[PDB]
């Protein structure tokens, strides 16, 4: 099982899931400019839409999509309690999550990363963002974690997407229940772990 | 079990994939304007994030996310074949294709439906979709379908997004692939009676 990623990239995110699951991985660096693995290898011939996080399985099976690989691990493990069972209500629930995730906070930074931005819309992507991160803190003054009591994968991916927050000038300072959650799930062993093996920290 | 609807949005795909289940179903029409249902109800009370669709479920729980949605509905008839058995692994390739949808390609629109987005970065934002559709067209020359070759509820979603390329000037008419395709997904009982019902056709 191998993971394509990229140092801080949202491949952070199933990084942080494959420790918390005890699985048998390893991981290669990809450089996004190149579009080429740390052994030469073009990165096209493996993911066509040239992004990460990509999961290679032992059967040779390629994986796209942040939100399909995390599902995909935390499934291996149901002991683990990282996604609930399927078919279950709170699994329902998890995937509601994720996809918020995706679409509305993740995708809501792209612009923020690109160079063919307007200087003039950059305060206006900002902001959307920033009541997207709102709406999360709220959430997060009645409970533990974004989907409930316990540490899902929904967890590993905002933790990762908060992360990006500084190198876009995003304030989120003012967020205390999402200040005070962030630094929770920073102390996590597997976490912390995963933060070193990328070189941050 | 209700959905909370918009004519033509993006709730078009659970409204399709509920016909194609033949599941005891309502529809209540939302004015996004106004926040308010059609029999004059606050929206915001319903779904605080301000969108459709929404799933209200017989026990009275609220589903957003029609990536959720889609997922929660047809996992209630295996029989239809809409989605994989779960832990299976076609199902992580369709999870991994709702997502590709839900966060390239529908919010790939979002700024086209903008009023506050600069008119030079117009023509920036549809080529950055157009190559979505591309690779899109591409797969679709080698399948029947986007996940396989039967019809998903990946299909109802993309059927979906396509419908939205004339409303913004988007053009997709030398995809012949995926012209073919949006051809035959709208010849389908289920599908073409969906459009009917919400003022299309
Ligand atoms: S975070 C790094 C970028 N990945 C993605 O945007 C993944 C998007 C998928 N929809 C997902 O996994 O959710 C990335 O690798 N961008 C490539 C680049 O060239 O910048
Ligand atoms: S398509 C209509 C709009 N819905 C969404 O954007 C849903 C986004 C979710 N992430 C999802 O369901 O995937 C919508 O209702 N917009 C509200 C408005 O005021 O325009």
């Amino acid at each position: 099982m191998k993971l394509y990623y990229t140092p801080g990239s949202c491949s952070l995110s199933p990084h942080i899931v494959l420790r918390e699951t005890g699985l048998d991985f390893s991981i290669e660096r990809i450089d996004l400019r190149t579009k080429k693995t740390e052994s030469g290898k073009d990165f096209l011939a493996i993911n066509p839409k040239g992004q990460v996080p990509v999961l290679q399985l032992d059967n040779g099976d390629i994986l796209t999509e942040g939100v399909a690989i995390v599902q995909y691990l935390a499934d291996l493990k149901p002991d683990r309690n990282l996604i609930a069972p399927p078919k279950a209500l709170e699994r329902y629930h998890q995937i509601e999550w994720l996809n918020f995730l995706a679409s509305e906070v993740h995708k809501g930074y792209s612009p923020l990363f690109s160079s063919d931005t307007p200087e003039s819309y950059l305060p206006v992507v900002k902001n959307k963002l920033k009541s997207k991160f709102v709406y999360i803190n709220d959430v997060l003054s009645k409970q533990k974690c974004v989907c409930g009591d316990h540490f899902t994968v929904a967890d590993a991916y905002l933790f990762t997407l908060s992360q990006w927050a500084p190198h876009v000038a995003l304030d989120l300072t003012d967020l205390s229940h999402l200040q005070d959650y962030l630094a929770r799930i920073a102390q996590r062993p597997n976490v912390h772990s995963a933060l070193v093996t990328e070189g941050l920290i």
